[PDB]
């Protein structure tokens, strides 16, 4: 004869901007399994494959993916 | 004979700005299997491929994901 | 005859920015298996590929990921 | 003055069972942020949590997730 | 003046079982950030978290993720 | 005066079993950021946390994450 017992008797400041979470990315799964690419750039600005990015700018201006073909100023 | 037995007997400050989740992304699953991209660009700006971006500005201009195909000033 | 017997008895300041996160990715699983990617840049630029990336600037222009193609300044 | 310019000129067996993708999970992304599990078993089985599993079985019995409570043959 | 050129000018058996892919896993992104897990397991089987798993068995009897709590054959 | 060139000028058996990949588990990213597990087994058994795991049974019961909890013959 086999026997198994088992028993548990169980008797019994300002925060101003203290917990903040801001400008966070947590928990990210990504999978590709075939992706061709191709970019061919003649005179600009291409921006391809931006993930899980964060950034937390104070007083500035902040871009997480910005992109301007050309820039030009003349006199 | 076999015997099992289990018992469990169980008797028994301002925060302004405190505690926020601000400019977050928590949580993403991305799956791409066959995916064919192709881009030629001559003189401007092209974006793609964005994903899990998280940002928070004070006090200035943020732009996630912002194409200028040009910029011209002549005198 | 075998025995098995398992028992357990159990009786029984101002935080300005204090405990923040701030621009911050934690947690990140990227799987790529067979992915061609060609780029071909003729007088410009191309960003790709920008992943799992974070930074918090103070009192400054923060870009995580920009391309400018060109920048000319003529007299 | 500036110039870009690019150019590209482009001129110009029995197979039985042979390829086969049999039994296979190829592709899954998953995310399981606060997920809390209690399990009590007292005789019998309990099978949980059972993902992204493949198998192949030839002349014989295959289960991926079996749960048998008890068995008793006496005489 | 700056000048940019790029030029590219391009001119120009049985088979019986043998490129199988059989009992295969490939490709798997998981994330767990609070998972909590309590068991307890009195007399039995318990089985949990089984990820990413394969077999290929051959004239046999194959089970990935099987509990049976008791077997009991007296006399 | 800057000057930039480039150029590329281009011009120009059985297999019975032979090639199979089974019982294969290739590619796999997995994190786990604060998991709690706790287990109490009082007779039985206990089988967790199982991953990226494969094999190959020829003529024989092959099992992966298999559980028995006891296994009594008396006379």
């Amino acid at each position: 004869g086999v026997v198994a017992a088992a028993e548990k008797t169980k008797q019994g400041v300002l925060y101003v901007g203290s917990k903040t979470k801001e400008g966070v990315v947590h928990g990210v799964a990504t999978v590709a399994e075939k992706t061709k690419e191709q970019v061919t750039n003649v005179g600009g600005a291409v921006v391809t494959g931006v993930t899980a990015v964060a950034q937390k700018t104070v007083e500035g201006a902040g871009s997480i993916a910005a992109a301007t073909g050309f820039v030009k100023k003349d006199q």
